[PDB]
C-alpha cells in the first residue's frame, strides 16, 4: 500500500546521515553528571544535565581500552552510526555524540518512566490488550529498521523504555547491525536467541521476529517460553521449539506465537513472502489501528508514574565511579569515527 512512500522517504534520510555521520556534536564539559543509571560490558548510562539549556539526558560512557580488549570495536561503531542515522517514534533519539582520550560518549534522550522489565516484574504479567499495544509498536519499529537493512538483535524487556505517555522507546543498539542478507555473529540474550543463531547458521532479520514472539509470550505470561538455569538447557528447548502455552492464552495469541516461534526459518512470520503483513493482518492484531498507534493517538493502558521534577526521587542505585579521561589518547586510531 501507500506506506512504501514513507519507507522511501525514510531510506533517503537514513542514507544521507548513514553516509556522512554526525561526529563530535558536544563535549563533556557541557554537562553535569547526576546519577549512574545503567551498566554494560564497557561502561554505564548516566543521568546528566546540560548546563546551558537545563535539559536532562542519558549519557552512555564507553571506555576505549575495554572495547578494544574484548574486541567489540565494530559493535560500538555500529551502534553510534545507526543511532545518528535513524529516526522513528519508538526509538530513543541520540541527541549528541563525541569522544576523548579514554572514552566514547553517546548523549541520548531522557526517558522518564524506566525499563519495561521493571513494570512487567511489578505487575506479574500484562493483559493481552496491554501486550498488544507494545507489540504493535515493535512490529512498526522492526518494519522501519528492516526497510533500512538494519537488524536489531537484542529485543527484550530491559532494552525497551516506557516514556511519559506509556509508549515504548527502543534503546541498546549495541548488537544492531546493517546487513543485506546474513550475519554470523553470536549476538543477543540466551532466552531470545533464534535457533539459527544457536546452531551458528548465517541468520537474517527473521531473528528479530522470533525475538518478538518470545517477548509477546513473556509480556502475556510473565515469564519466557524457554527458560532454565544453565544457558545450554535454554538452547536445547529453543532448537526443538515445543512451546507450551499458558491456559489463559487466547487462541489468537497461541496461533501468532506458533508462527513467530517457528523454528523453521523459511516458514516464520515476518520472514516468508508477505513480510510484516502476515503479522499486521493476524487476528490477534484485528483491533490494532496501525496508523493511530504510530501517530500515538491510541490511549495507553499504563501511564508509568514518576518523581515529578527532572530527577527528584530517583530510581536504581549503582556505585558512582569517576569519569576518568587520561592525559594521553587511548585507542584513537581504532575509533577515528565518533
Ligand atoms: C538515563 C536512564 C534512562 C532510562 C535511559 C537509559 C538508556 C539506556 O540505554 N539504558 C540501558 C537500559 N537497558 C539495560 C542496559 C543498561 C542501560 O544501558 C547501559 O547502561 C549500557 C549498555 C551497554 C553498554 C555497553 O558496554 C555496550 C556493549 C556492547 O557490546 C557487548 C556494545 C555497545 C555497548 O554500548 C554500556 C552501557 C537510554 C536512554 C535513557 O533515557
Amino acid at each position: 500500500e501507500s506506506v512504501k512512500e514513507f519507507l522511501a522517504k525514510a531510506k533517503e534520510d537514513f542514507l544521507k546521515k548513514w553516509e556522512t555521520p554526525s561526529q563530535n556534536t558536544a563535549q563533556l564539559d557541557q554537562f553535569d553528571r547526576i546519577k549512574t543509571l545503567g551498566t554494560g560490558s564497557f561502561g554505564r548510562v548516566m543521568l546528566v544535565k546540560h548546563k546551558e539549556s537545563g535539559n536532562h539526558y542519558a549519557m552512555k560512557i564507553l571506555d576505549k581500552q575495554k572495547v578494544v580488549k574484548l574486541k567489540q570495536i565494530e559493535h560500538t561503531l555500529n551502534e553510534k552510526r545507526i543511532l545518528q542515522a535513524v529516526n522513528f517514534p519508538f526509538l530513543v533519539k541520540l541527541e549528541f555524540s563525541f569522544k576523548d582520550n579514554s572514552n566514547l560518549y553517546m548523549v541520548m534522550e531522557y526517558v522518564a518512566g524506566g525499563e519495561m522489565f521493571s513494570h512487567l516484574r511489578r505487575i506479574g504479567r500484562f493483559s493481552e490488550p496491554h501486550a498488544r499495544f507494545y507489540a504493535a509498536q515493535i512490529v512498526l519499529t522492526f518494519e522501519y529498521l528492516h526497510s533500512l537493512d538494519l537488524i536489531y538483535r537484542d529485543l527484550k524487556p530491559e532494552n525497551l523504555l516506557i516514556d511519559q505517555q506509556g509508549y515504548i522507546q527502543v534503546t541498546d543498539f549495541g548488537f544492531a547491525k546493517r546487513v543485506k542478507g546474513r550475519t554470523w555473529t553470536l549476538c543477543g540474550t540466551p532466552e531470545y536467541l533464534a535457533p539459527e543463531i544457536i546452531l551458528s547458521k548465517g541468520y537474517n532479520k527473521a531473528v528479530d521476529w522470533w525475538a518478538l514472539g518470545v517477548l509477546i509470550y513473556e509480556m502475556a505470561a510473565g515469564y519466557p517460553p524457554f527458560f532454565a538455569d544453565q544457558p545450554i538447557q535454554i538452547y536445547e528447548k529453543i532448537v526443538s521449539g515445543k512451546v507450551r502455552f499458558p491456559s489463559h492464552f487466547s487462541s489468537d495469541l497461541k496461533d501468532l506465537l506458533r508462527n513467530l516461534l517457528q523454528v523453521d526459518l523459511t516458514k516464520r512470520f515476518g520472514n516468508l513472502k508477505n513480510g510484516v503483513n502476515d503479522i499486521k493482518n493476524h487476528k490477534w492484531f484485528a483491533t490494532t489501528d496501525w496508523i493511530a498507534i504510530y501517530q500515538r493517538k491510541v490511549e495507553a493502558p499504563f501511564i508509568p508514574k514518576f518523581k515529578g521534577p527532572g530527577d527528584t526521587s530517583n530510581f536504581d542505585d549503582y556505585e558512582e565511579e569517576e569519569i576518568r579521561v587520561s592525559i594521553n589518547e587511548k585507542c584513537g586510531k581504532e575509533f577515528t569515527e565518533f
